[PDB]
């Protein structure tokens, strides 16, 4: 048996001094990057004055020398011209030029476009939207699109659409692309280069999401290579033509974590690319991709380099960008290979391609600091510091200086000097975009210095997919502001260097960018992650990890007076059964009872300690776990079966939850929010830690002492959660730890003295619970709360608009991490008809590119399911869908699988949802096809299963998300993004229905179901009225129900029925927040006055109610305005007439305890029930809380999905 | 400038459905749609789904979707104000049908 | 000024929508009040006018 993480994630290769250096620059402080770039980047002052004149000189050129012209001729509006744009891309999508002009004249032309061309015309439109307005939209309004798009032909007809044809045709096949093939690219670069350019071919290939996809970029390359070589003809590496190539395209797992099938398969692809190039001597150049792939990319760059089958070739190149703190130290690194090799590198300097999403990345990942600069003339300096390196070594390597900023041009032009031969170093520039700034350099009668362009190669379909990164021409961009006429030439020639070299702190980070760790600002610190590309990181995790997995970890009850003896058993690692991680002592059902009743005496000494120094404990809980996060990640890791970026992920989660608690705790509670008293928190197995830290974090901050009950299957993290929370000030008699089974469990929750049950688990459990508790009343008389966060059968509805590669990557996420066991896994995929056959050959082709196994390995994928009885349950699943014939895909798994329980990830291709009948808690995901005018009948199916936890939808159109968003009843929506980890305050989570009873965890609402009078949440309150409570209210009035309807006209005001917020978190993501109502009420009224109260309650949060007939007060609801008789049913049979959303009850305590016993027995979802006396109707306006009669819903989404953040632009 | 009830027949003087009244085909106004849909006018497309009804049912999602209905703009104007301009549901409409099939298309009509 | 805003708004309406396809009602009767004598006359008259009816 393998020793636990001796084989974690050991590097490619031993790191040398100078690769070291890389690793220690990787998110170093802006303010130390800056100031020796700002001496490396210095020159005299005749230097300066002479660069400033030649960037004046080009500027002046760039200004006294499209689109534009076709909208001012026609004169379109904006979503005019973006309309046209996008139906000449269809239209150019037919291939015979006869029957397109047939069509335009005929169809097109003369009505009804609509009806002649399952795909949205639109589906581009951000694109176009880029190329007409300069802004971007990450989706598209398709209806303001279509009207629009009517409005212009039937204003213009045939003349406009031809124009929109004839201009989409020339900026799709010539402007944005050299060429449709790499022989039309190449007969047209003749031109350009007899004028002295060279070029660069980019075959727009990346992001391999198959081993197919892999394979057919790599024979494009190829065949490129070939075509290149060929009209090369021997011209060289420097005066010919070269090629660009992109790592990700030539493997669907580049990445750190990868690093060995990297080194093994994706290695040798670019060696023998590398070798056709070289017999062509042609450049070859390694594009510069994500942050976290830099320096695995080096590892590459090595071997390649140090190979002898590439010796006598100098075309090998390799962008370095400067946006990124570590470039200097990469380019030491580059000239000592070129020196030790040899060869001389072929080094493109660029500024960096991929700001927004590593801005992005860098705050999802709580990582210390980000990788690339935050202000844009941190970047320009950065570029001219690296270049002024590069010019000092021509001799080893061949600087390659891509930009198209006059400025830094001029700089670098001055700075290189007078002596020149080609072969020193070039310019380069992007085709159709940097040929008017470069004319005025090349050639004999300008400043006589080369640039090659980089000319994108493809069809329509490829260029589209990621021009908007291309495009974003954003606000801080040279071509942006050149094209500015408020911006004068001497803003434009302004000196980088000396503007950093006077700022008063240089370098200082962006004022308007917050560090990952500041996301929150003053409410709460935001939790810290770890980088697992960090090679420093991963040495030190090794360390820590092998250091958890010699700790011998026990758990035991953990009662007020000490630890209690039990019956004593291993815990064992559900990957390798061998592995054994500790010991627990079960707590015995006598011992249960007795730590209850502990509890209950030390209640009132816990109360005692004021709500912020609870809250301080939880805080100093938060500090211990993030110190401890490496030991505890071990722990989880193996007891749990979680990957390491699972494991992080959860501890943080933790860290969450106590600072959001704290921080919700002192904004709300003071003396009047008096505490429930005892409170049982049973947790599951498979967020052992942070659910098991969130529920007891809320109920002790609460004011309530804690019984803290742990899953069967994962003690140990528990009892460490325990002993931290302890170490932090929480007293012994607050929180008390009972491992054990469902029995222990069930023996907190009977226990006289049990005050409120918090769980989390399955829906057939918490009916369980449910049903006992509905033989128990408080000492008031009142329910004894319980908040129960359940199961669910999420699904996930994809369009023909989608981005395949975007969809299939949430997909495998969403579906498999974890191997399915989140509560909010993916379940169900519905796939649009006409997208679905291509959707699913990727899907499967990505399901075999994961590694299953035990997770002590960085290169693991998906890990062991729990339990063999997971297992099992899962696998019975799987086989009768096959028995039933539908289709099943599986990867294999290895047979060192056989030690533990494990899963191999499945895809079941089902006829319709109801093929689907309970939540399968495991790596087994569901597919659907649906025509897109069943989509409304789509959304009723996903309903129809009772459940409402997570829902995903990806579509680019406005009409599909206002559509699905409105009819979708679920509690966690996702728009264009994975549905899985959802954050603390961010994506407050929990659902309804058969998903569970609110209110949400990591959510404002929660503190006040752990108090016995509920506080006003931040930020929790509503401006609109419920219009059926306002007319009920008057049909009060007008039946003499004068305190009533003042009573109903308080609720339609207290009501927070309609709140809309958006909650702070990362750049390139809105988190929303809304309060709805939670459908029907049960209403179980004694009295006239107590009906009245009930059904104001009712309506003030936009409910629907069903009235007990049993009750006899029909009479009482006599005349009812046909608005407040919509909402209004009798019912005679409630199980009949459910599901409801809630109930409420007026009566005694035998009358509250015998409702409450039918409610427990009706089918389906828990019900929130609140109960009040007559008495208490008339005394407490607050009878009923109108918190619980409301529904949260968090919906987040991605506005980076275009393929850009257009807010950061600015 | 423009109300309803007792106070006219609309469309407003000054706003962008005017002129489509003075010509027997109304043009789309500029600005004019909405990205929101019915949704008694859903409820209605399926129900007509499942009777067969198939090109009712086609013609009420059609509706559903080029009705502006929730329209809802800003104007320009002067600074210091805000200037609103949305289209909501009329009330009851009056259907005056002569068969099945003219009965469904003028209920889509009013739903959407 | 109404009167002017009218005769301009209605222009640039037209501008922005009427094609081949949205053909004239015919002759349009425009009855006006003392009230705007100008403006609502103008108003009513002009938006007749540019959508292609003849006014009485
Ligand atoms: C000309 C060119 C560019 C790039 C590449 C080749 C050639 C010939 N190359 C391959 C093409 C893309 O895949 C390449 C690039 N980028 C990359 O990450 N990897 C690659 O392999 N190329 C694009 C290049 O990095 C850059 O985006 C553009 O050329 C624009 O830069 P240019 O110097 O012409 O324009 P400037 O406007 O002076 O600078 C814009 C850049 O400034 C940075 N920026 C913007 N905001 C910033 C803030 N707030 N903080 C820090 N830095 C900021 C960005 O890097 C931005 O692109
Ligand atoms: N909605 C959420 O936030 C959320 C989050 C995580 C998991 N879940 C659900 O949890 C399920 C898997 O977790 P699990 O397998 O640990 O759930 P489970 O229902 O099998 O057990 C959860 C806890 O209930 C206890 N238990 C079992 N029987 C009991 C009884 N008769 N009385 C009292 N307690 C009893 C168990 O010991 C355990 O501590 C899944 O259904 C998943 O959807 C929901
Ligand atoms: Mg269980």
């Amino acid at each position: 048996a393998p020793a636990p993480f001796a084989d974690f994630a050991p590097p490619v290769r031993p790191q040398s001094t100078l690769r070291r250096a890389i690793t220690a620059a990787y998110r170093r402080p802006e303010t130390e990057c800056l100031p020796p770039l700002v001496e490396a980047a210095t020159q005299s002052k005749e230097i300066r004055d002479a660069a400033a004149s030649t960037a004046r000189k080009l500027i002046e050129a760039l200004r006294g020398k499209g689109v534009e012209g076709l909208v001012q001729e026609y004169s379109l509006s904006s979503q005019e011209g973006v309309a046209l744009m996008c139906l000449a891309e269809a239209l150019l999508r037919i291939p015979d030029t006869a029957t397109r002009d047939a069509l335009i004249r005929d169809k097109i032309a003369d009505g009804n476009w609509k009806s002649h061309l399952s795909r949205s015309l639109f589906v581009n439109a951000a694109t176009w939207g880029l190329v007409v307005t300069g802004k971007l939209t990450s989706t598209v309004n398709d209806r303001s699109l279509a009207a629009a798009l009517t409005r212009l032909i039937s204003r213009c007809g045939e003349p406009v659409i031809r124009r929109g044809v004839d201009m989409a045709m020339r900026m799709m096949g010539e402007q944005f692309v050299t060429g449709e093939t790499i022989r039309e690219a190449l007969k047209r670069s003749k031109e350009l280069e007899e004028k002295g350019f060279s070029y660069s071919y980019d075959m727009l290939g990346e992001a391999a999401t198959t081993a197919a996809d892999a394979e057919r970029y790599y024979r494009d390359y190829e065949s490129a290579i070939h075509a290149i070589g060929k009209a090369s003809a021997g011209r060289g590496i420097y005066e010919g033509p070269g090629i660009s190539i992109k790592l990700s395209a030539l493997h669907p797992r580049y990445s750190r974590a990868q690093a060995a099938r990297v080194m093994g398969e994706l290695l040798p692809r670019v060696k023998a690319l590398a070798l056709l190039a070289k017999n062509y001597d042609i450049g070859l150049n390694i594009d510069a991709e994500e942050a976290d792939r830099l320096e695995l990319s080096l590892d590459l760059l090595e071997v390649l380099c140090l190979d002898g089958d590439l010796s006598g070739w100098n075309g090998m190149g390799f962008v370095v960008q400067a946006y990124g703190k570590r470039c200097p130290f990469v380019l030491d690194f580059i000239i000592d290979l070129a020196r030790r090799s040899g060869r001389r590198i072929m080094v493109r300097l660029v500024k960096g391609a991929y700001w927004d999403a590593e801005i992005k990345r860098a705050q999802l990942d709580g990582l210390a600091d980000f990788p690339v600069f935050t202000r844009k003339i941190h970047t320009d300096v950065s570029y001219i510091a690296c270049a002024a390196k590069l010019l000092a070594a021509t001799d080893v390597v061949f600087p390659q200086f891509a930009t198209h900023n006059a400025q830094t041009l001029a700089a670098i032009y001055h700075m290189a000097g007078k002596d020149f031969h080609v072969g020193k170093y070039e310019f380069q520039c992007l085709h159709g975009m940097g040929e008017p700034l470069y004319e005025e350099v090349v050639g004999r009668g300008k400043l006589d210095r080369p640039c090659r362009i980089y000319a994108p190669v493809g069809t329509h379909e490829t260029l589209l997919a990621y021009l908007v990164r291309r495009l974003l021409g954003a606000n801080s961009s040279f071509v942006h502001r050149i094209n500015d006429p408020k911006v004068s030439i001497d803003e434009l020639i302004a000196d980088p260097v000396e503007v950093v070299r006077a700022m008063p702190v240089v370098g200082a980070k962006h004022d308007r960018i917050a560090l990952p760790a500041e996301l929150f600002g003053d409410a709460r610190t935001n939790s810290a992650g770890l980088d697992l590309s960090n090679e420093e990181t991963l040495a030190s995790l090794t360390e820590a990890l092998r250091e958890s997995a010699a700790m011998k970890w026990t758990a035991l009850p953990q009662l007020a007076t000490g630890p209690a003896a039990g019956e004593t058993r291993t815990v064992l690692n559900p990957g390798d059964h061998r592995d054994v991680v500790g010991s627990v002592t079960e707590t015995s059902e006598e011992d249960a009872r007795r730590a209850v009743r502990l509890a209950a005496d030390a209640a009132p000494d816990w109360a005692a300690v004021p709500p912020s120094e609870r809250a301080a404990c939880l805080d100093r809980a938060a500090e211990l776990m993030q110190a401890r996060m490496p030991t505890l990640l071990g722990l989880i890791i193996r007891e749990a079966g979680k990957s390491a970026l699972n494991a992080i992920a959860e501890v943080r989660e933790a860290i969450d939850f106590l600072r959001y608690y704290a921080e919700q705790t002192r904004r709300t509670l003071g003396p009047g929010h008096g505490p429930l008293g005892p409170i049982v928190c049973i947790s599951p197995w498979n967020f052992p830690l942070a659910i098991f830290t969130g529920q007891i974090a809320a109920a002790l901050v609460a004011g309530n002492p804690v019984l803290a009950k742990p899953a069967e299957e994962t003690p140990l993290i528990a009892a460490e959660g325990v002993r931290i929370l302890r170490e932090a000030g929480i007293p012994a008699s607050a929180l008390q730890l009972l491992p054990g089974d469902g029995r222990v469990g069930a023996a907190l929750v009977a226990a006289a003295e049990t005050a409120g049950v918090m769980f989390t688990g399955s829906t057939e459990v918490a009916r369980l619970i449910q049903a006992q508790l509905a033989d128990r009343l408080s000492p008031a008389g009142r329910p004894i709360p319980l908040i129960a966060e359940t199961g669910g059968q999420n699904a996930m509805i994809v369009d023909s608009s989608a981005l395949a590669e975007q969809v299939v990557g949430d997909v495998i996420t969403s579906a498999f991490d974890s191997a399915g066991q989140r509560a909010s896994a993916l379940r169900v995929l519905c796939l649009q008809e006409d997208v679905a056959d291509r959707i699913l050959t990727m899907l499967k082709g990505a399901l075999h590119e994961l590694h299953i196994g035990r997770t002590d390995r960085l290169s693991v994928d998906v890990g062991p399911v729990i339990t063999s009885e997971a297992k099992d349950n899962i696998e019975k699943h799987i086989e009768r869908m096959r028995g039933l014939g539908r289709k099943v895909e599986q990867i294999g798994l290895a047979s060192e699988t056989g030690v533990g329980t494990f899963v191999p990830p499945t895809i079941i291709e089902l006829e319709k949802l109801s093929d689907l009948q309970r939540e399968v808690f495991g790596p087994v995901l569901h597919v659907i096809r649906y025509r897109r005018d069943d989509l409304d009948r789509l959304v009723d199916d996903v309903n129809a299963t009772g459940y409402g936890l997570t829902f995903g939808l990806h579509t680019r159109l406005d009409e599909t998300i206002a559509h699905v968003t409105s009819r979708i009843k679920a509690g966690n929506l996702y728009i264009n993004r994975n549905i899985i980890g959802a954050v603390v305050g961010v994506q407050p989570f929990g659902g309804r229905g058969l998903s569970g009873t609110g209110p949400k965890a990591g959510g404002p609402l929660y503190l006040g179901r752990l108090v016995t009078t509920a506080p006003v949440p931040p930020q929790h309150s509503s401006v609109h009225t419920d219009p059926v409570l306002l007319d009920f209210a008057k049909w009060l009035d007008g039946k003499g129900a004068r305190a009533e309807a003042e009573a109903a006209r308080n609720a339609g005001s207290s009501s927070a029925l309609g709140l809309d917020l958006e909650l702070p978190g990362p750049v390139g993501e809105r988190n929303l927040y809304t309060l709805h109502a939670r459908g029907r009420i049960l209403l179980v009224p004694a009295t006239e006055s107590g009906l009245y109260h009930q059904l104001a309650a009712a309506l003030a949060t936009g409910n629907s109610v069903a009235i007990d007939a049993a009750s006899g007060l029909q009479a009482s609801l006599k005349n009812l305005p046909q608005t407040v008789g919509l909402r209004v049913s009798w019912s005679k049979d409630w199980a009949a007439d459910g599901p409801f959303a809630g109930a409420l009850v007026e009566g005694d305590a035998e009358r509250i305890r015998a409702v409450n016993k039918a409610i427990a027995a009706l089918p389906g979802p828990l019900l929130l029930v609140q109960a009040a006396s007559s008495g208490e109707i008339a005394r407490n306006p607050d009878a009923y809380c109108l918190n619980w009669l409301v529904e949260e819903v968090s919906a987040s989404i991605n506005t980076a999905a275009a393929g850009g953040n257009a807010s950061l632009m600015a």
